[PDB]
């Protein structure tokens, strides 16, 4: 990521760990209401608390395996696949928009939307490496 | 790290690639030359062509998991230290410079600097984490 991404990052995770509830809960709600093929998978309060707090070691990923690691498994039990990536992503970015309000800046979102991007990848590189060892 | 850096990167994989023999025994040689406390630890031959190999998904280093993970265990064995990383890299990109010549610019030199530097940390956080599970 650019330092000003990875800088916005580290500047505003705070402004939205401080409005968890309401994201997270505007974030299920619209997953649940505009995903309907998703809901058979599945509640999970911490989703959007493990993005911030893999956003925070935004910088030292790794960091964060053994819990990215936990998590994997049970993705893998439940059928998360690749390309549900997305939806969560967008999902997430609504309620982070919806929530920030004014300073939901255009370059705030764009930098949070390259940062789920790349979360996205430790954990959908981690579970492909789970479905392919699973033989 | 800033695509940049990433993109000197890609594009000088494959020219170390070609000389991989030379830096591995330049690399080794030197090693165990110039840091002696080290030699007990111990040539395993893919130290380099590991480095390169990660460099190539410098943008996907959760890729390299796998193999990274069945090494931390050795190097965890043997009793590899964060602080021996240095070394290591210091050791490597002189054989790179001492390799590459001419071609050896400052700036090709301080991107494989970097890039190293971030290959390295997967290895220390696994096995920061292998250490602190054990138990
Ligand atoms: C980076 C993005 C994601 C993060 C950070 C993440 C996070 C989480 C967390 C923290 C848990 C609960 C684990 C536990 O403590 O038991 C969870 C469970 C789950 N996640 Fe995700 N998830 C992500 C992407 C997705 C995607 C894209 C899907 C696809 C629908 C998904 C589906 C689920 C399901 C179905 C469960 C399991 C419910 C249960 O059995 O506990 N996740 N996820
Ligand atoms: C990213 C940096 C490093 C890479 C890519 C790396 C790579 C390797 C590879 C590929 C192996 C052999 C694994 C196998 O196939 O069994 C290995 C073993 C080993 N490495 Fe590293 N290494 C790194 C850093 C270091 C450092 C900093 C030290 C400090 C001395 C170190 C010490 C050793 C030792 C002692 C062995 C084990 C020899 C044996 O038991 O076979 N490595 N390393």
């Amino acid at each position: 990521l650019d330092q000003q991404t990875i800088n916005i990052i580290k500047a505003t995770v705070p402004v939205l760990k401080e409005h968890g509830v309401t994201i997270t809960t505007t974030f299920y709600k619209n997953l649940f209401a505009k995903h309907p093929e998703v809901r058979p998978l599945f509640q999970p309060k911490a989703l959007a608390m493990t993005v911030l707090a893999a956003a925070q070691n935004i910088e030292n990923l790794p960091a964060i395996l053994p819990a990215v690691k936990k998590i994997a498994v049970k993705h893998c039990q439940a059928g998360v696949a690749a390309a549900h990536y997305p939806i969560v992503g967008q999902e997430l970015l609504g309620a982070i928009k919806e929530v920030l309000g004014d300073a939901a800046t255009d370059d705030i979102l764009d930098a949070w939307g390259k940062a789920y991007g790349v979360i996205a990848d430790v954990f959908i590189q981690v579970e492909a490496d789970l479905y392919a060892q699973a033989v």
